[PDB]
């Protein structure tokens, strides 16, 4: 007796689960279209040199990663983001920019689950916050699609720009991305200890500035226009000019705990402080210079996980279970009857149908429960009488006698 | 200057070339949902005693796998039949019969390229070759689908049935799956010390066997009523039936490299004879047996890969390259323009359109050879003029002025 379970924090899909999924990803597709974002992929498999950034994230410290029998360091992806920019590097100035990549990946961690999909979406080449405008939208857009309302969700928005200036104003540049990666951490006095084991108070300052509860106290100790406020304006502004004002806030604790990110972030919430972030992303303009281009690329994206929707969807009954369908079965009367039975399958699927046709060998009545059972929307029995009048008989099931011609 | 390229014998897909695989699965998926089959999924890490068949296959000769940190053997699957059996030995008696179920998995070997895409189809708890047949069919409609004619391709079928009973005349069962597999590499005399290292001759009447050129030639030798026979008339009748009669024949060489496979047996091929075999499918009725199950479970299947049918369709010039597309590009005349134009943009996307709006900065000229290089069908350029008339300019690309509400 083998092992039916899966692998360690794995998750199977069989086709009642796949249904779930499929209905989640058709969302995330047809979101994209509608946004006229571009689909691409890359290797699940990717060197482990990629994810190597120092700043003690919890994303890559909790790589799943191995050597290669012929000595290699690589990782099953933790995230997409540095395949992304792979990608965009690799291609330099053939790139036209512009650019709206989007991608499903399965991305994986080691030490619970270790495996989740997650919606990317990235703009590529766009310095203004219309990227991060469009980018929060479509995410709102993806779950207003599936059925959630601003009443449900909201998506927090906040600028790193703010806390670089006071950490800027405090005294160095190099230190900014492990202070996000521990400030992320504050959702207490351990959080504290971190940025004292870094070094330098400080301290003070963050954590006030985290809990600065709107944009005009912002102002209040950035002045109105720090490039943050400005920022911060113009996104809101936009938002609201899309009709989109209701799903989005402003949050001074909002920082991300990814290193990358240089200006707006964000992350996705359920209003009833019921479930971890739904999404999060944000920019990162420096990114690409890192990797070594030569030009600075800006970007800004975000992921978008298919866990914590769909517990929130399953809380707000909005998956019902999707049985699945089927346009045709087709039932030979008996074994005499198969070939022509064939030949009618033939036509109904030639007219665009999807169409069954009963395997095995069992009486109508059994074909009729089957038919009946995997979600048919009327059966087409193949008998010895009709077919030689030219017919079949045809029972909707949400028996009239019909020519082969007027099927379809 | 990070590694651009991707790791050893694996592929990245830019928007470009998803284009292409994703017009690929397009055809798997519509193929799939024509014939009535349910997508399902399922880890690509398996544990490792899934694949140990003992029977030298290439498959799990050429096995990507390697041990956790918590010691644990495991494997990028290299195919998903095992896979699928752990689900369909998971649901038991639950598992109502009979069903059809495909995937497209990604698949990984270690040594040339180390991953492909692999739509899998596959029928269970169906006795009768009429599986085999919709299976063979489902496979001629995906290449008919790709604009493939029977001129192009055919698929050769046979039975291991018959070569089981000279095996089985010739004094053991248990040897028949390496015999097979070594059989299979005969597309000379290394074939023939292979089948001496195994044991025992037997291996002139399997070679004769082998170059049988027709059924009735092995109904000669087998009587007009051997399983085998008797199954592969019907097999050819009912694919005559269905209309795809041209699409295949009959070839006693073919027995595939899989040990599990205990009747009819197959392989899509171009009758050019340039190209490897494109997909490659059969019977395996104790498959499950072995895994487990208490009741034997009459399974048949194949896989169907995603570069041969590529290079192929390439060959045939049935792969044009497919730009990208959108309905609507919305353009700010200038920047106090841009929140008209994104209520404009919201409500192009709310009646099903797809559309981007002009992110960056830019002149209209500028934002109109945007448009154009991105493949709009029309770009939306909204004016002061024209938005106090409750305007905007259109411009068909596949400058009338326009009401907001006729628009959509
Ligand atoms: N890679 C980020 C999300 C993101 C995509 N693009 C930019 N950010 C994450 O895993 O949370
Ligand atoms: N797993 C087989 C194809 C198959 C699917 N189902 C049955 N056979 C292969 O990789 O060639
Ligand atoms: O980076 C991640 C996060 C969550 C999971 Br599950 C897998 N990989
Ligand atoms: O089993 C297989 C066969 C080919 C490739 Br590429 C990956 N895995």
């Amino acid at each position: 007796m083998v092992e039916t379970e899966p692998v360690q924090g794995c998750r199977d899909f069989p086709p009642e689960a796949m249904r779930c999924r499929r209905h989640l990803f058709d969302v995330f597709h047809a979101t994209a279209k509608t946004f006229g974002f571009e689909e691409y992929d890359a290797p699940v498999l990717e060197s482990e040199e990629l994810y190597i950034r120092k700043a003690g994230e919890e994303i890559t410290e909790q790589m799943f990663n191995f050597i290669t029998k012929g000595g290699h360091r690589v990782a099953l992806r933790p995230e997409m983001t540095p395949s992304l920019a792979r990608l965009l590097l690799g291609k330099g100035r053939s790139l036209l920019l512009p650019a709206k990549w989007y991608s499903i990946p399965q991305c994986w961690r080691y030490e619970r689950r270790r495996e989740h999909y997650q919606w990317n979406m990235d703009i590529v080449g766009v310095k203004s916050v219309s990227a991060e405008v469009e980018l929060v939208c479509a995410a709102c857009w993806a779950m207003r699609s599936l059925g959630l309302s601003s009443k449900d969700v909201g998506i927090k928005v906040n600028s790193r720009k703010v806390l670089q200036t006071v950490v800027e104003q405090a005294g160095t540049s190099d230190k900014f991305a492990p202070v996000c990666v521990i400030v992320d951490k504050m959702e207490r006095e351990e959080v504290e200890a971190q940025l004292a084991v870094l070094g330098l108070t400080v301290v003070d300052a963050i954590t006030t500035t985290l809990s600065l509860k709107s944009i005009d106290e912002i102002a209040q100790r950035v002045g109105e226009e720090h490039e943050a406020v400005k920022e911060l304006r113009q996104f809101f502004e936009q938002v609201e000019a899309y009709g989109y004002g209701d799903w989005v806030l402003f949050d001074a604790s909002v920082v991300r705990g990814l290193a990358y990110y240089t200006g707006i972030v964000f992350e996705g919430f359920d209003r009833e402080g019921k479930f971890r972030a739904l999404c999060g992303g944000g920019r990162y303009d420096n990114l690409l210079t890192t990797y070594g281009s030569p030009t600075p690329i800006p970007c800004a994206g975000f992921g978008f996980g298919d866990c914590v929707i769909v517990e929130l969807l399953q809380e707000k009954r909005l998956l019902p279970d999707i049985p699945h369908v089927v346009d045709d079965v087709v039932i030979p009367f008996d074994e005499s009857m198969r070939p022509h039975a064939l030949a009618v399958l033939r036509r109904l699927r030639d007219a665009g149908r999807s169409a069954d046709i009963i395997l095995d060998k069992k009486k109508v009545v059994q074909a009729f429960n089957y038919a009946d059972r995997v979600g048919a929307v009327r059966a087409v029995l193949v008998a010895p009488e009709e077919w030689e009048r030219g017919e079949v008989q045809v029972k909707m099931l949400r028996g009239f006698a019909v020519p082969l011609d007027r099927l379809v």
